[PDB]
């Protein structure tokens, strides 16, 4: 499993594509998203590619380290946490991500898992609420799909 | 992995919910799906995870070991091929599968694949032309998913 793609689906205008691709020990995520409200939103890995109730039976973080919410390049992070993706006036994102926690295969594979994009801005946990700690403060999943297998 | 599930969707009225479970050594399929046309329908494991372009983006029939297409009970058949679902009078086909050749783990894994729909019957690989020994000529895919893991 070397690459993957997501495609991103909600209940309102916002849409997008993300690919990933397996680089060393780190895989590489890029792709862009449209219809975002200006600024920031978290982008994360949750733990269900259940996608029966829409974006919420995704599930929480991907989490299997058992840590606490943080940023990227946190060592107190979920494994799905990717931080945040920003918006330009038009309301449009350009995903550019490396990530070394994150794989495309065995323990850490988030093949089959969903990708949710954030109403709000994650804050990396340090929000000072113990939600900061859990979900970054992020809020509702504007749009999510499960993570497959490409060519 | 040891739960699936796939939420199958399209430019139609066909929708369903498939669920996978690994029981013992083998892999239960069970689930339903609506707005179909009565009688069989073509039921197969596309390759890729891609819904980028529809169900079209999903690529052939996943076929790790390069044979022809086939019944579920035939030597000769990809491991994707599944057979037919069938439709009632009032359009809902109810899905109870067993297979020996998928897997929700390992080089099997349809983990992150796409489980596809399609308009017509599936021949079963004994049509008579190419067309049979590729797909079946089960036609069009009305409805597909991405595979992803479950509670
Ligand atoms: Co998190
Ligand atoms: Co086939
Ligand atoms: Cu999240
Ligand atoms: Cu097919």
């Amino acid at each position: 499993a070397t690459k993957a793609v997501c495609v991103l689906k909600g209940d309102g205008p916002v849409q997008g594509t993300i690919h990933f691709e397996a680089k060393g020990d780190t895989v590489v995520v890029t792709g862009s998203i449209t219809g975002l409200t200006e600024g920031d939103h978290g982008f994360h890995v949750h733990q269900f590619g259940d996608n029966t109730q829409g974006c919420t039976s995704a599930g929480p973080h991907f989490n299997p380290l058992s840590k606490k919410h943080g940023g990227p390049k946190d060592e107190e992070r979920h494994v799905g946490d990717l931080g945040n993706v920003t918006a330009d006036k038009n309301g449009v994102a350009i995903v550019d991500i490396v990530d070394p926690l994150i794989s495309l295969s065995g323990e850490y594979s988030i093949i089959g898992r969903t990708m949710v994009v954030h109403e709000k801005p994650d804050d990396l946990g340090r929000g000072g609420n113990e939600e900061s700690t859990k979900t970054g403060n992020a809020g509702s999943r504007l749009a999510c799909g499960v993570i497959g297998i490409a060519k």
